[PDB]
């Protein structure tokens, strides 16, 4: 998260981190068994950190609970990052407390303006690297179709969205791929790519959940 603020130890529940024996990408909670992350992240070996604020140190209040089975959407594109979006089963159900919730998924397409929660572990940077040990959160607002769109012309399929700011400064980056976007109560996306990171006129895309929601419910129910 590049211009954004220490959220604050467990103050965003449903976030996740996705551990291969280091933290490579966010996700969220959506039920006690299931975890939503970008199909971009997937790779086997994967362990769900749940709890976490400091992803260096053991505060006590983690769940680690390694994937039992991940599913990438049937039509992911590498290429293009269409249909951007993954799910990951947990080997056993979460604790759900206080500080390990799930996130509701979205019943409708938010609208451009509806202002959300990024967050995640990812660069702090813009023009280097910095990775912080603590979550770090963004306030950024839905852009609309036409600032997307022309920003990234002929890259935005309509399961992506922008957020963010055109003048640059604040945004997601590298490290926060897979991580949420929650506006209004509702997981509305999940950090997918951008140009560089809080690049001037180079907002963030992000996956566009409501899109998914129906695929998301079948999956699980059948899993
Ligand atoms: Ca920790």
């Amino acid at each position: 998260i590049v211009g954004g603020y220490t959220c604050g130890a467990n103050t965003v529940p449903y976030q996740v981190s996705l551990n291969s024996g280091y933290h490579f990408c966010g996700g969220s909670l959506i039920n006690s068994q299931w975890v939503v992350s970008a199909a971009h992240c997937y790779k086997s070996g994967i362990q769900v950190r749940l709890g976490e604020d400091n992803i260096n140190v053991v505060e006590g209040n983690e769940q680690f609970i390694s994937a039992s089975k991940s599913i990438v959407h049937p039509s992911y594109n590498s290429n293009t990052l269409n249909n951007d979006i993954m799910l990951i089963k947990l080997k056993s159900a979460a604790s759900l407390n206080s500080r390990v919730a799930s996130i509701s998924l979205p019943t409708s397409c938010a609208s451009a303006g509806t202002q959300c929660l990024i967050s995640g572990w990812g660069n702090t940077k813009s023009s280097g690297t910095s990775y912080p040990d603590v979550l770090k959160c963004l306030k950024a607002p839905i852009l609309s179709d036409s600032s997307c769109k022309s920003a990234y012309p002929g890259q935005i399929t309509s399961n992506m969205f922008c957020a963010g700011y055109l003048e640059g400064g604040k945004d997601s980056c590298q490290g926060d791929s897979g991580g949420p976007v929650v506006c209004s109560g509702k997981l509305q996306g999940i950090v997918s790519w951008g140009s560089g990171c809080a690049q001037k006129n180079k907002p963030g895309v992000y996956t566009k959940v409501c899109n998914y929601v129906s695929w998301i419910k079948q999956t699980i129910a059948s899993n």
